[PDB]
């Protein structure tokens, strides 16, 4: 068992709990640090592309640790390298937040923390060929955190929850865990044309939840997406599951990990990509 | 299927008959290049020692591909960080060599290539209970290769076959896949002790044979031990598998792959180590 906020099963206790592989070298989420980190102009711009012929439904789970959108089976893509040919399937999204408007984000950037990060999680269907066969596998994963920022003046159309589709109103009170949704489809492309997706951090590094599996390409962009408070708060409306101490669903992210931990045999290096200027 | 020297199975096809993982980027050998590696002094000697109580029998098996010697479980272990504490243990030792001594090793050392290169495998105990378990799954695995060169003048207690203690005579055209002998236990300490232990290159690779899993930590000795002609010779003698070309066992090693093909979303680094000095 694990949970964020019950100091018997928290964050502090995975590597004893689940030392394959929350006690490695090689974890997530780590301090972007854009004087420390390597710039590579070979990284290119991020594109997020659906197949249009997929009709199937999209589904919101709280999962007692987090709000995860499950997308359907070969719908929604990612390329980094500009050619549309399903080398990563985008499999489900969920989003990590604080108590409060000044913490949430699982990475911070030169320190700094944003009040909700959400992760696109996809599997290298270039070499693999179903999510459960990647989930455990080297190099199954790609992973895109997408930071999200509060304003107090925007129209609804240019937030992040347009993308989302307000979740189509699942994030409230009532929404407790197992409990799993219908939901609009979320639209991706709309969501990365918020921000700028030739600007990111990159890095080898983990998931951030036990078995903190070593196997996930990190992608952060730099530049956030916003939304307003009360879009926040709806995320703050849902329980927490029966193992957390805390009521409500709020600060579900792990604590920084390094780059580079004393014990490392191979150290990894931050890059940081940036547009053909 | 696969092989060595049949050109339906031989090594330009594994990136196509196994794509997860042998058409990867981060794949194995590499040309370990002096000039274009990071010194890294927080990288120590590396450690190999037994377990004093394990009485379990090593085999040696001619597996059609290469000569294995199969490490009974809990018995051999590797420190990289001065620690006797079995993070890594050992379960089988393979050779590489050519029909000729001018080749053999998988690595070379700036474009040097050696008549032999044993590779020395464990799993990361640490957090993996069983070689199984390790070997498909990330981080698993920690391989030394122990580079061979040929001298015309030594006493036989001097050379790599002493340590080995000369395969207990097995080697011969009758050793024939898939037979496996009993043999005397190898000295692995011993063998440590011809080269420098804290003189090496560092780098997260693959396995050399299908699937090519990227999952291993690469330790290659820059000092190579000692042998003769005629011991390089008992290799030869072996006879490779059916589905391979060529009768003999010889030139059982993969091509070099670059260490940053240029499908690479995160490059990674060579690194090499030398003593506190
Ligand atoms: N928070 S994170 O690092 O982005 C992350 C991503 C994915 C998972 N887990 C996951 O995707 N699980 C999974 C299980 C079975 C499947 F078939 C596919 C995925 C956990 C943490
Ligand atoms: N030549 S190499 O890169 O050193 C290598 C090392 C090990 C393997 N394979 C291996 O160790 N297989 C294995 C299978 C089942 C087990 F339980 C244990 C090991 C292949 C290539
Ligand atoms: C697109 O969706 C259709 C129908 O849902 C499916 O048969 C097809 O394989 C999908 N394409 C990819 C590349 O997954
Ligand atoms: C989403 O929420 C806002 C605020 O209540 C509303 O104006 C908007 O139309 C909603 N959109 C959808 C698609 O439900
Ligand atoms: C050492 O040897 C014996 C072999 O029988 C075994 O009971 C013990 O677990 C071994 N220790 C380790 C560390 O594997
Ligand atoms: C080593 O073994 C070979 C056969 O593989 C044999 O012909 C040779 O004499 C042995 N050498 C020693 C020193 O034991
Ligand atoms: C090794 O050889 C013996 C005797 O022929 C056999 O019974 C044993 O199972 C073999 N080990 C293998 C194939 O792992
Ligand atoms: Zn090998």
């Amino acid at each position: 068992e694990w949970s964020y906020t019950n100091i018997l099963t928290g964050p502090e206790t995975w590597h004893e709990h689940y030392k394959n592989m929350c006690s490695g070298y090689y974890q997530s989420p780590i301090d972007l640090k854009t004087d420390i980190s390597t710039l590579d102009l070979k990284l290119k711009t991020v594109i997020i592309y659906r197949n249009t012929s997929s009709t199937e439904t999209t589904t919101i789970q709280n999962n007692g640790h987090s709000a995860e959108v499950k997308f359907p089976r070969n719908t929604w893509f990612i390329s980094f390298d500009g050619i549309l040919d399903y080398k990563y399937e985008i499999i489900q999204m969920h989003f990590h937040w604080g108590n409060t408007d000044d913490r949430g984000s699982e990475h911070t950037i030169d320190g700094f923390r944003f009040p909700l990060e959400g992760h696109i999680v996809s599997f290298r269907r270039q070499m693999y060929s179903s999510p459960s066969e990647a989930i455990g596998r080297p190099g199954g994963l790609a992973v895109l955190g997408i930071m999200h920022q509060i304003v107090e003046s925007i129209k609804y159309e240019q937030t992040a929850f347009k993308a989302y589709n307000n979740f189509s109103g699942v994030l409230n009170s009532q929404f407790v865990p197992p409990n799993n949704s219908t939901i609009d489809d979320i639209n991706l492309a709309l969501l990365l044309s918020l921000l700028n997706p030739s600007r990111y951090f990159r890095y080898l590094g983990s998931l951030t939840t036990p078995p903190c599996t070593e196997n996930v390409l990190w992608t952060v962009f730099i530049d956030p997406v916003l939304i307003t408070r009360e879009q926040i708060n709806l995320f703050r409306n849902l329980p927490y599951g029966s193992n957390e101490k805390q009521t409500r669903m709020g600060d579900n992210f792990r604590p920084i990990q390094l780059l580079n931990p004393i014990d490392t045999l191979a150290s990894r290096t931050l890059y940081r990509a940036t547009a053909r200027g």
